[PDB]
Order: structure tokens, then C-alpha cells, then sequence
């Protein structure tokens, strides 16, 4: 089968993103990975895939111990650092745990590992340790899904009953938090189909979206790493909707059709139950969801 | 170390759903997993992480292929059916066979036919290893489990509050779009809520079942899985923590909140409606009556 066309299958399920690292000496390696996993619990058991040709598994292999750095939301930055090979330790804050393992500060949860035994999978090595001391911190996690970083939306859905006031499920969730993820919940069910419907994942529309108006400058405005759009964007240029002659990426005439019709599918559905209100009452919906975000 | 406490900690990490399925005859099997993760591209191969109790492994051992089926954000009831042991989980459950008598649901976001590569001994679960011999790529947007709860997605790339241009807040000109400001908007009040939340010592199962159990008592888990939108391994597992700092009381009819219990609810109301009590302050009370309604109008309630 294709890996490419295989990979980004895979990108259907959403992961959180990690950072492996470890220490032997000085020796010391930092690897964003997201084929992270639980195993089992007694004993306390997880497992990742590092790549067999990663120049980071030698000290990996050397260390008795490696640390699993469950990154929150607010970590994106952190995530790109130790996603492309280089001193990545550089100006990154950190402590130490048992055997060295470098632990970062505002993490989601931190999971302290014995090495427990490596295990052949196929172009990776399946390394598994043994969870000898864990941190459970709680912060809000970092999404990776179809390419790109996202965050949770929170609370359930809501039903959609027999009474007004049965709706939620508590009385207590007729609140303005609620009613928000719930407004994107009933927004996204009816964006997402349509941008699929147009062959355009994630990864496509988020690039669409801002070449449209003007690699690391990039990498901080789509949320997505260099790897991903450099995988992107040859993508779009195989559709004809990017040109990359070596300098930048420009939209052609084509890239740029779809990225407005992308804006208009994103509107559709505000104009269309908005259509009853005044244009004062519509102004005034986005000045007060300016209030909420602080712009 | 502590089990439970190892457990709780492991659902930092956020996964999605999937249910591996297995038919040999007519013997079959559907077990809901998100151990599930990639390992290699060539060979294509992903493992996942059964019980050894599980009494579904003996024919995930049997058969020669095995499916994973990633679930959409819409399949919560497909997740709870395959979630619980029972003799007939495909009951009333429509579903496809590919290579292998693979049992294959519909509205999925992927699905992976595997071939049984090699099982690895993980513990007290079973490393199954398979081999990717046909994929299916529909994008469907995914059902999240993070600390014990269902959830969804919340999309686009987060904005630059600290840029000089009011049009360069944006990272392009064309996300200045409704729904780009719905999500941001979630973002603004979850940066504001979620930390707020976590110094009062409440995961999101916790606060799921204070805010529910504080209306209404709760009689079967069946409806109180379908209302929470947590499976009914991690609601059992949450009202005895809850139960321990005295805020749930299960006499045996129904879970009922204690006084305490309905007093922890209420502090996460306010909190859910600090901010924008804050900063719609400034607005009449009919403005912030339409805001509700504007905000209705796009849920369809
Ligand atoms: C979201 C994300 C997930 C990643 N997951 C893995 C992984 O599971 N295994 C791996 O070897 N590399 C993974 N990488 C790439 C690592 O950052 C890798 O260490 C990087 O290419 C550095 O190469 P080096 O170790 O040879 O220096 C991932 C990168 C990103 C952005
Ligand atoms: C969100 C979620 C994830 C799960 N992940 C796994 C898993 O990775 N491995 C596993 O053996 N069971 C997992 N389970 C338990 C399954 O529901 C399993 O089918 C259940 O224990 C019954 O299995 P049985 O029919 O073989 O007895 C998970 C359950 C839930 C709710």
C-alpha cells in the first residue's frame, strides 16, 4: 500500500502530543512523538515507536531511563522545538527526575520510565518502559489530528428531548460556557462535512486560509509542524493550488477559488439562521464575541 | 504504584475511539479500545493493547484479521454498546465484512484491515500487533476520551493577541469568520474556566456528574452514560471519588448528590458564568437576552 496515502489515514485518529526524553554523562535527546500509549497497569507498562533511523535512539538505547512529557495545550511551541532534528535543550527550562529524565514545567502529566525491553516494528523500534513515578496534573491537553495541533472541546452533547427544559443534562448546564461549545459542536457538524465533501483535510484548508491573505513564521500561525506542511503543501501543489518555486509559497488563481469558497462554506451557516435579525443584532452577536475572546 | 492512581493519570492523554472487530464461522467480536496507535509506514503496521481478561482475545487469536474502526464524533452509542461484555454486541447493529470476515461499521472517520502480525506480551494485556492490507480515509471529524469522558474537537489554529494590527490578530485575512470566532471564543473561556476548575481538585468526570446529579438524582447508568457522555466503567469510577470527598451518596436506587455535593455544583455554575458576566456587564439586559437566543439559534434549541 501507499505510505504516503497511509499516513495520512492515520491522521484520522487524533493522538495528544509527548516529548521522549532522556539523559545518560551529558548525552541528551528530546523527541516529540504521538505514538504514545498505555499498555498495562500491573505492571505499570506504556509504549511508544521510535524510528529506526532517528539519530536520537543511540542515546535512547544507552539511557536506563526516559521520561514521557504529556504536553498541554499551551506547549505548541514546545512541540515544534523538539520536532525537528538540531542543542534542543537550548533556553528550554526543565528539571530532573529518576535517571536523569529531563521533565518540562506546565505539562499536562509526566510519566518517569524505567526501561523495560525494545521491540522490533517494522521501520520503528517499539520501545516499552516500566512507569516507575507518574505526574497527574490535569491542565487542558494539545491535540494532533489530521496533521495539524487543536485543543478539546468540552461538555456533552445535549439532546436534541421532549421539553424545553430537558435539553441539558443538568439544569446547572444552561450556562454561557455550555452554550458556546455547544454553538461550535452544531457549527463544526455542519462546516466539516462540506470542506470533506471538497477534498480538503485539516492540514489543506488551514494553509488555504492564510497564504490566501499574504517556514517557521508559517509553522506559528497554522498550528501545524514544518513536516506537516511541508507535506501540505506539495499536496495543494499537485492540485494545482500552490506554486513553491523555492523562496514561498503562493496560492495560483485556483488556490485562491478555494480558499474563498472555504470563507463562504464558513459563513453559510450563520447567514442562514441569522437571516431574521437586523444587520444592528448581527454586529452586535461579533462585538460581544470580541468581548469574550479580548480583541 | 498505585493502579487507579496510574490510570487516572494516563487519561492526560487524550485519544480517540476505535473498536477493533474480529470474525472467524460465525464466531465475533467487537472490543471498543483507544490503546490503539501507529508503529511503522513500511511495513504498515499498528498495534493496540488487549486485556488478558478479556474473553474476546481468544478470537482475536483465532482469526487471521482483525479491523480497527475509528469512530466519528456522532458514534458515543456505538463506543458504550461495544464498551461492556456481552454475548451479542452486534445485536441490531448493522455492519460490513471486508478481507477476513472484518467487521466493518458504517459513518466511521477510518478504518484499518489488518492481517495478525505478531502478538506481544504487554503485562496484563496483549500487545496485538497487525499489518495495514486495506485502509479507508473518510475524515469524518473524531470521538475524543480524555480523562475518562467523551468530547469532541475544538478546530482552527488559536490567534495572535499580541500583534500590532487589528487585521493581523488573525493568521489570515479570511479567518475573520463566524466560526472562527465561535472556537476562539471557546478558547477565551476555557483558558478562563479550565484552571479555575482544576484548583478545586475536579477532573471533567468529576464536574460532568456534579453539575447532572445536582438537578436530578440518577436511577440506571444507562441513561446517566447517555447524559454525562462517560462510559460506564469511568462513571462507576468517578462517583466513588466523588463519594470519598463526601459529595455523592449511593443508597442503591439512585446516585444522589449530598449537600456538600449540590454546594460544589454551584460553585462550578458560577464560575462557568464569571467571564461573561464580567465582560457583558457593560450590556442591557435585552442584549444579553438576544446573545443567548443568537447563540440557541446556532445549536437549534
Ligand atoms: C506530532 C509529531 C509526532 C511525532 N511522533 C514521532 C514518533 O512517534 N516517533 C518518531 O521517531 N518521531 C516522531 N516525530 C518526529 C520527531 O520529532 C523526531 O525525533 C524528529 O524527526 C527528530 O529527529 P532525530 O531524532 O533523528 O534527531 C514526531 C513529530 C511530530 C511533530
Ligand atoms: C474509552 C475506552 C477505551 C478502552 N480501551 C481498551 C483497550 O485499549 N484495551 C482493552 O482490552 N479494553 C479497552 N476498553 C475496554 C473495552 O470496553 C472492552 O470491550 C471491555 O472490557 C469488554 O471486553 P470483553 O468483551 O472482551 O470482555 C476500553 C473501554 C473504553 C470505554
Amino acid at each position: 500500500i501507499d505510505p504516503m496515502a497511509f499516513r495520512r489515514a492515520l491522521g484520522n485518529f487524533a493522538t495528544g502530543v509527548t516529548i521522549m526524553t532522556a539523559q545518560t554523562s551529558g548525552e541528551r535527546v528530546g523527541v516529540t512523538a504521538n505514538s504514545f500509549n498505555s499498555v498495562s497497569l500491573d505492571p505499570a507498562l506504556v509504549l511508544w515507536s521510535i524510528d529506526k533511523k532517528s539519530s536520537s535512539y543511540r542515546i535512547f538505547e544507552e539511557a536506563t531511563h526516559f521520561g514521557v512529557n504529556i504536553l498541554s495545550a499551551a506547549q505548541i511551541e514546545l512541540s515544534n522545538r523538539f520536532a525537528r532534528r538540531s542543542d534542543k535543550f537550548a533556553n528550554i527550562e526543565f528539571d530532573l527526575g529518576v535517571g536523569n529524565i529531563p521533565l518540562f514545567k506546565n505539562c499536562s502529566a509526566a510519566f518517569e520510565c524505567e526501561r523495560y525491553n525494545i521491540v522490533e516494528g517494522g521501520d520503528h523500534w517499539i520501545i516499552i518502559g516500566r512507569v516507575v513515578k507518574f505526574h497527574d496534573h490535569g491542565r487542558s491537553p494539545l491535540l494532533y489530528h489530521q496533521g495539524a495541533y487543536s485543543a478539546v472541546l468540552p461538555h456533552p452533547s445535549l439532546n436534541m428531548s421532549e421539553t424545553a427544559e430537558g435539553v441539558f443534562p443538568g439544569r446547572l448546564y444552561d450556562n454561557m460556557y455550555y452554550l458556546l461549545t455547544q454553538a461550535v459542536r452544531a457549527y463544526q457538524n455542519d462546516y466539516q462535512p462540506k470542506q470533506l465533501a471538497s477534498g480538503f483535510r485539516t492540514s489543506e484548508a488551514r494553509l488555504l486560509l492564510v497564504l490566501e491573505s499574504k517556514k517557521c513564521d508559517l509553522q506559528r500561525e497554522v498550528a501545524m509542524p514544518i513536516r506537516e506542511i511541508e507535506e501540505a503543501t506539495k499536496i495543494l501543489s499537485e492540485k494545482g493550488l500552490l506554486i513553491d518555486n523555492g523562496q514561498h509559497y503562493e496560492l495560483t488563481e485556483q488556490g485562491n477559488a478555494c480558499a474563498h469558497m472555504l470563507y463562504k462554506i464558513a459563513e453559510s451557516h450563520q447567514e442562514e439562521v441569522f437571516a431574521k435579525y437586523t444587520v444592528d443584532e448581527r454586529k452586535l452577536f461579533k462585538n460581544m464575541l470580541k468581548d469574550l475572546i479580548g480583541i
